[PDB]
């Protein structure tokens, strides 16, 4: 199929296949991301989906039919013996009970692809308790309780990673390159073609969501900035880069303008200092990620100028693609074959994803969910978040409004209360104790 | 300096530095590329230049003065005991005797940065004979005798690699990624901003060479196509990708047109078949390298289209930079720390860099050198090369014309004779005997 000789990670995956025992993924969630992963794995060597769960059993069969064209690879399992039988018979065992997957002895690595943060919290800690590696796609959960999950993974001798293919992990590839070379990372982040619309709600997008089948919440959280705030917080929390101002600058800049824009004001850009996470509004940046780096030696500056990388001392490194869920099996391969993580949070977070009201709300109302009507994410430094008593955005779904809140106002422990009994609130309390 | 926490390779280098015994490079050649490597290593952790040689000892001191601003780090050594003392004192030992570097017990890896293929052949086999890893920057030598060097490296238990940062090795990063994902590699290569000029000579470039203080042969070999032929042959001989036609198509195509141009004729492109090395003439491809890949599943096509990566089933993956000599220390780090090569030739070459005359020549004339007046490189498949009895281009410097040759004609064992005594012709004979 590939037309090429096997090299690097491809060759390692071919050698694994030759052992007769593939790397086996337990995949939790059969929606769009999950369905993508089944499809992607079916063309790789040495890596298989052993079992697939969803809240409703029909969805597992649906994912598998979309991947293969029919449901013949699927076999329902309601017990461990049935599941292990199915896997050894070369079937994908399907179930609506996540615990059968999380506890099966043949499963090497867990991927949660449900897009539900509370669920990413629940399944993540259970995967670690059961002695399985854990590949996290729920960035909303990672930026809330990632440090805690990583510490628990270390105690059990397993690996925790964000999955490759999304902007934060793609951007870590560039960051590792620039910093291994000893260069200053001035700014890093992602682009957007068009201005954000912070007032967006599902009323503006229901029509498009319906025609494209897709979850209207995704459009909304994309357009209102929330996903951008979350992705940039994950980069910050893995590096020590910080937002320069709450919400970031988000200037207008094409790909060719980043290196004169997301740089210090002293050198003509918009930043108060070097070492930031930010994003741009303009052409040619998306669908990838970037790092603006500085050169510290005149010879290195000259060499990059001769190669037409730019005009120094600031230079833009672009990765012009990210394939989302399709890259996540490469993380699985590196984790199991090489014992390497693609991306972990630092022990001490430097940014918090906070939230701002999208409309006026009164005491007794409930906050809804990201990508809906009540609030949108807003990145702050930890010290500014704490000073303002901001509630982490991952805690807010179905939270209670306790004092009047006006449009544009920060959501805080003074004006709202999270549902106290969430797994995610419980794990975040444990994280806060561990840090203190 | 970097503004970021240590991750990945950057972390592995810092951990090496904490052992107090850095990875030590033996660097042969104090000119431009060698001076770049001294400068670049000086900003990194865990890796140092232990020793540096040049034909004329003053040029070692000159390279050191450029990198550091003074010669305090240099110490002259003409014996093993003096070189080892200098390295232990934290100096870069400088010498005019390559054999001292090739045989010093404290040197881990050899890099030949002279740009002379004969010397890359000579120091290459010597490095391997002395039990040292070998990073080759001389792509002209690698395409001539690489399979032999690789086989001898394997016999000695050391690693052979092309150095990162040049088009062939940068392109291998993309090929590894697409092929690990199970995707079809349709075409791979590099771009040039402007059309080739096959008739170029140093007469045309002496003013640019003079004002840029650079070797006029490098401009000529760039413009007349020779460097592109060599670089594409390296990719082909590492992958099994082949030139579609002798010389390659080299169509007019911007970055945004690659995926409708370097694809099969049946789908509107220029190629007779999928699985090729080629290049483009047009805007936005250089500096950098590309792979055109094909999707063979509707869901994968649909995901790449929704991400705006292109319109399927063909998609362009671009790495919009390559830093030349600056990335070579990354190869050195991967080789020593992880035992991984960045790029090796396959055991059976599929392409040959041959040569065509730039002017009419008479029996008894000598061929000059690449980037001068007499000849320019031209990629062919191995079977076509053999059928024409073509001489590998790397063997031709100072060769003798034995039958009349017309401008544009292939140089073959029927109309020319290499200098027989070269280490490079001697090693090539051994490669041919190994492959017989
Ligand atoms: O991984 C994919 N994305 O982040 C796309 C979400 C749209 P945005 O880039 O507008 O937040
Ligand atoms: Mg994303
Ligand atoms: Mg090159």
């Amino acid at each position: 199929t590939t037309n090429v000789a096997l090299v690097g990670l491809a060759r390692d995956l071919a050698a694994r296949a030759e052992t007769g025992k593939p790397i086996r993924i337990g995949l939790i969630g059969a929606g769009e991301m999950g369905t993508d992963i089944v499809t992607q794995v079916a063309r790789m060597q040495g890596i298989e989906v052993g079992a697939l769960s969803a809240r409703r059993l029909p969805n597992t069969f649906k994912a598998i039919r979309t991947a293969y064209g029919d449901e013949e690879n699927a076999r329902e399992a309601t017990t461990e013996s049935a599941m292990t039988r199915a896997i050894e018979a070369g079937k994908i065992a399907v179930t609506d009970d996540n615990d059968l997957i999380l506890s099966n002895p043949l499963i090497d690595v867990i991927i949660d692809a449900t897009g539900i943060p509370e669920v990413g919290a629940e399944t993540g800690i259970a995967a670690i308790r059961n002695g399985k590696h854990l590949v996290m796609m729920n960035v909303e959960a990672d930026v809330t309780i990632g440090p805690y999950l990583k510490a628990q993974a270390d105690k059990q001798g397993v690996i925790y990673s964000l999955g490759a293919g999304d902007e934060p992990s793609s951007c870590m590839e560039l960051i590792e390159f620039v910093s291994a070379l000893g260069y200053e990372v001035v700014s890093a982040g992602k682009g957007k073609n068009n201005p954000l619309n912070f007032d967006a709600t599902p009323d503006d997008y229901r029509q498009e969501a319906d025609r494209r089948n897709m979850n209207v919440r995704l459009l909304v959280e994309f357009i209102d900035g929330s996903k951008t705030m979350v992705e940039m917080a994950a980069i910050a929390n893995a590096t020590g880069l910080v937002p320069d101002i709450a919400g970031m600058h988000g200037p207008r800049a094409s790909i060719d303008q980043l290196s004169h824009t997301l740089i210090p004001q002293a050198e003509g850009g918009v930043l108060s200092k070097s070492g930031v996470v930010d994003y741009s509004i303009g052409k040619g940046v998306s669908p990838g990620v970037f790092v603006v780096a500085k050169m510290d030696h005149p010879r290195l500056n000259e060499r990059l100028e001769d190669l037409k990388i730019g005009k120094g001392p600031y230079f833009t490194f672009h990765r012009p693609y990210h394939l989302t869920s399709l890259e996540v099996p490469l993380t699985v391969a590196r984790v199991v074959l090489h014992g390497k993580t693609d991306m972990v949070p630092l022990p001490k977070p430097v940014a918090e994803v906070c939230a701002v009201a999208k409309k006026d709300m009164q005491p007794g109302e409930h906050l809804d969910a990201i990508g809906q009507y009540c609030y949108r994410s807003w990145i702050m430094t930890v010290p500014e978040a704490r000073a303002a008593k901001a509630i982490p955005c991952g805690l807010l779904q179905n939270g209670t409004v306790i004092a009047p809140i006006k449009k544009g106002e920060l959501i805080t422990y003074a004006n709202a209360a999270p549902q106290p009994g969430s797994r995610i609130a419980e794990l975040r309390a444990l994280q806060d104790a561990m840090l203190g």
